[PDB]
């Protein structure tokens, strides 16, 4: 089939335009996942109280800070309490002679009247809308876990649907579903409905990812395939900065969600001009349509060979795969063979480490630094060169050292972030950025490396298993933040430990670079 591609053009105008078109949609797809750093930002909050918040109440000569001290006790963080208020105004606490021994838990009560939120940075957020605070604080990571579980289920459903219906058709309807569900989520009346719509949006996100990746491979020459994969990866790097800019411009969660969702109506529209995979059409016994698609691509590339292509070469050339693909093969086959068992274990561990670490760290930037807009931007700024250098290094120094070093660097940088004093926010932010860049380089390295570790018959099965492992770990990513009750260092300790152990294991893989 590579000869058919050469007759049509293995890397030309068509492939360039297609790659750009898909990269834009990947940028917006990235914005969809990173949105909840801003859409679900936690502002500073406190109980509503009469002396502070009922502006119609009798005025006094006291300043706002004195009223805040009179109304709200100091909390565990050595800062104003976020979930308890004084039952009666503590006038006794106003003099400098007072001491904390003068009041007890009997004087406190939960926020009967609700919470007051800081509006300086964000005009509105999900947390403020549905009071995902205090006793309900766990509901934010639950929502993110539901979104990632939606991705996992969408990936499970995409494969059979893609094979039965086609790459481009499923990509089109995934675009449409993303647009519809993202717009609907912006106007959700209640939190469970928001969760439902986010789940159904992730369901389509999975299809967009998988079919973009698949469709780029099948129209590209084998020699250029890794480079095209790397550019597809750079699409997310651009998505990060796009998220930072749009969130800087749009401080309202509904408008932000709507803005990042609307573009997918345009993606849905131009998906119709993309050609369906010719490999899929030939395999499914539709050579007449495959000829149309192939000569369309040749016309775009400007080749004269449209006068020479005929159904006979189309039918015969791919026939070998049409015959050999009739065997169903399974994940159990990988673990039966003694030699492949070890490679499979380590490869799946590395996939899991990538997914777990990335979606653990990237969705709580608020804990890593002071300014999340700038941090979000710099993640992409560093991700671009990290991914390109990963490509260069793995082509020059090998897959094994590159993957191992990337994972070790990410883990060591994240572990250091817990060790640095909290007051040095700049250094911690830099370490966080470097860790995430290392994670992106590791994603590139594992994507290229996993294809080369397995025999051609079992290649796709092992890669699918690895991807499922990564998407499973992504779910556990957010849940680990609930360990923050015992201190903010513990989640970062886990996030840093996992990549270190998986990177050390990667040193036990064989090298696949040609001599
Ligand atoms: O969600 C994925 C992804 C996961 C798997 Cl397991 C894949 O196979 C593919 Cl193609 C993509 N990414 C790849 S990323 O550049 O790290 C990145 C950065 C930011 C947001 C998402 C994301
Ligand atoms: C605020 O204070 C006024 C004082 O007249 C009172 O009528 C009103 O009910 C109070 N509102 C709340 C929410 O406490």
């Amino acid at each position: 089939f590579s000869e058919l591609l050469d007759l049509v053009g293995g890397l030309g105008r068509f492939q360039v335009l297609q790659t750009m078109a898909l990269m834009v949609s990947i940028m917006w797809l990235c914005t969809q996942s990173m949105l909840e750093n801003f859409s679900a930002a936690v502002p500073s909050h406190r109980c509503w109280a009469p002396l502070l918040d009922n502006s119609t109440a009798v005025s006094t000569s006291l300043s706002p800070e004195a009223l805040l001290a009179i109304s709200i006790p100091p909390g565990p963080n050595q800062r104003p309490h976020q979930c308890r208020r004084f039952r009666q105004p503590q006038w006794q606490l106003l003099d400098p002679n007072a001491t904390a021994t003068s009041w007890s838990e009997a004087d406190t009560e939960p926020c009967v009247d609700g919470w007051v939120y800081d509006r300086s940075i964000f005009t509105s957020t999900i947390v403020a809308k549905w009071n995902l605070v205090c006793d309900s604080h766990a509901l934010k990571p639950m929502a993110q876990s539901i979104y990632l579980a939606g991705i996992l289920v969408g990936a499970a459903a995409c494969g059979p649907a893609s094979d039965r219906f086609g790459r481009r058709l499923v990509l089109t309807w995934s675009y449409l579903q993303m647009a519809v569900m993202g717009t609907a989520a912006a106007f959700a009346p209640a939190f469970p409905v928001y969760c439902l719509f986010r789940f159904l949006l992730a369901f389509a996100v999975a299809g967009v990812m998988m079919n973009t990746g698949t469709l780029l491979m099948e129209w590209t020459a084998a020699r250029a395939r890794p480079l095209v994969m790397t550019l597809n990866s750079l699409g997310f790097s651009f998505g990060h900065g796009l998220t930072a800019a749009v969130a800087y411009g749009v401080r309202d969660w509904t408008l932000l969600q709507l803005v990042v969702s609307v573009p997918f109506f345009l993606c849905f529209l131009y998906s119709w001009w993309l050609p369906e995979s010719a490999r899929w059409l030939i395999i499914k016994g539709k050579p007449d349509q495959a000829l149309q698609e192939l000569r369309k691509v040749a016309r775009i590339n400007g080749h004269k060979e449209a006068k020479n292509l005929t159904i006979e070469v189309l039918m015969s050339s791919v026939k070998e795969e049409v015959a050999s693909a009739k065997e169903p093969r399974s994940v159990l086959d990988l673990f039966c063979v003694p030699g492949l068992r070890f490679r499979t274990c380590i490869s799946t561990l590395c996939w899991f480490a990538f997914g777990f670490t990335f979606f653990g760290l990237a969705l709580d930037l608020q804990a890593l630094g002071s300014n999340i807009f700038l941090l979000q931007m710099f993640i992409g700024v560093v991700d671009i060169p990290a991914k390109m250098g990963a490509l260069l290094l793995l082509s020059h120094l090998g897959r094994r050292p590159t993957l191992a070093a990337s994972l070790l660097l990410a883990g060591l940088c994240i572990l250091a972030n817990t060790l640095v004093p909290h007051e040095m926010g700049a250094l911690r932010s830099a370490l966080a950025v470097l860790g995430l860049g290392g994670v992106g380089a590791a994603f590139t390295c594992i994507t290229i490396y996993s294809s080369e570790l397995f025999p051609t018959v079992l290649r796709m099965t092992a890669v699918g298993l690895g991807q499922m492992a990564a998407r499973g770990g992504a779910i556990l990513g957010p849940l680990v933040r609930l360990l923050g009750v015992h201190g903010p260092w513990l989640p970062l300790l886990v996030y840093g430990t996992v990549p270190v152990l998986s990177g050390l294991a990667a040193l036990l893989l064989p090298e696949t670079q040609s001599l």
